[PDB]
């Protein structure tokens, strides 16, 4: 069901981006065979802005090099590329979210209180009323303590996963 994975890897990407990826890829494919040595996988990934740990690179080669060819074809390469891209993106957002919280928690007590919540909303310039701010608090405040912890904040920001 790799061919399934392969088809889903291509659908995630736009054709121009896929061709750009190939253009980089083809730089390490001499014989014009459509595959590179798994030795160059990390390199190509990195030039195209992915940052796989050595351990994840080792897992991938392991997955693709089941026959001992010592090579990975462009299709299994887009598959690995999308896995990496998703793994990386998610990661970025976790971090920005963390930053966000630290910024919103103006007294750094570990919670966003109704006063802090109001000030940040009101600063958007949006025409939100008190009733509106207190509605978002109740809805997000899961243990009914009147404040939002990091835990409720993630739930708040990311909705229903
Ligand atoms: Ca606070
Ligand atoms: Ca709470």
């Amino acid at each position: 069901s790799m061919t399934d994975q392969q088809a889903e890897a291509r659908a995630f990407l736009s054709e121009e981006m896929i061709a750009e990826f190939k253009a980089a890829f083809d730089m390490f494919d001499a014989d014009g065979g459509g595959d590179i040595s798994t030795k160059e996988l990390g390199t190509v990934m990195r030039m195209l802005g992915q940052n796989p740990t050595k351990e994840e690179l080792d897992a991938i080669i392991e997955e693709v090099d089941e026959d001992g060819s010592g090579t990975i074809d462009f299709e299994e390469f887009l598959v690995m590329m999308v896995r990496q891209m998703k793994e990386d993106a998610k990661g970025k957002s976790e971090e920005e979210l963390e930053d966000c919280f630290r910024i919103f928690d103006k007294n750094a007590d570990g919670f966003i209180d109704i006063e802090e919540l109001g000030e940040i909303l009101r600063a958007t310039g949006e025409h939100v009323t008190e009733e509106d701010i207190e509605d978002l608090m109740k809805d997000s405040d899961k243990n009914n303590d009147g404040r939002i912890d990091f835990d409720e904040f993630l739930k708040m920001m990311e909705g229903v996963q």
